[PDB]
């Protein structure tokens, strides 16, 4: 059969969860996507010559939250490079996912979004060290320019693929 990967995009409000997801799906940049919108997609894609079903959930910032954390197989942990609080929040999101999953090994990718912006308050060295501390990849993205957007989602799929063989 066809392989299925449930991906969940998490992160503080305004970091670009929706802009990243809409860029992936629509190849369009959204300026004003309502912050209450939770949008989920079932889409067939080809990654590394293997076709799979991606179930992608763009979260909006309690019983339902634990529900989509239980169901999610890999998590895009998004922060914005001009928002130090969103970067500091990553460890809280990570801990909460592991708590809900009741598992210490959850596939994740660290995403630093809005890299097109001049205002940078998160040092890339600290983003690299945070990803290193977690043992996960770190990808710099711009949903405005589409830089790294496909890489971020496809990398998470590859991480789930490796997790399933362990
Ligand atoms: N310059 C720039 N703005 C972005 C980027 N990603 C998102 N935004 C803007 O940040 C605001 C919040 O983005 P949104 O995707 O709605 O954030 P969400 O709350 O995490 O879903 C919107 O005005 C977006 O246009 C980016 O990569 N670059
Ligand atoms: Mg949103
Ligand atoms: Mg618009």
């Amino acid at each position: 059969g066809m392989t299925e990967y449930k991906l969940v995009v998490v992160g503080a409000g305004g970091v670009g969860k929706s802009a990243l997801t809409i860029q992936l799906i629509q190849n369009h940049f959204v300026d004003e996507y309502d912050p209450t919108i939770e949008d989920s997609y079932r889409k067939q894609v080809v990654i590394d010559g293997e076709t799979c079903l991606l179930d992608i959930l763009d979260t909006a910032g309690s019983a339902m939250r634990d529900q989509y954390m239980r169901t999610g197989e890999g998590f895009l942990c998004v922060f914005a490079i001009n928002n130090s609080k969103s970067f500091a929040d990553i460890n809280l999101y990570r801990e909460q996912i592991k708590r809900v999953k009741d598992s210490d090994d959850v596939p994740m990718v660290l995403v630093g979004n809005k890299c097109d912006l001049p205002t940078r308050t998160v040092d890339t060295k600290q983003a690299h060290e945070l990803a290193k501390s977690y043992g996960i990849p770190f990808i710099e993205t711009s949903a405005k320019t589409r830089q790294g957007v496909e890489d971020a989602f496809y990398t998470l799929v590859r991480e789930i693929r490796q997790y399933r063989m362990k």
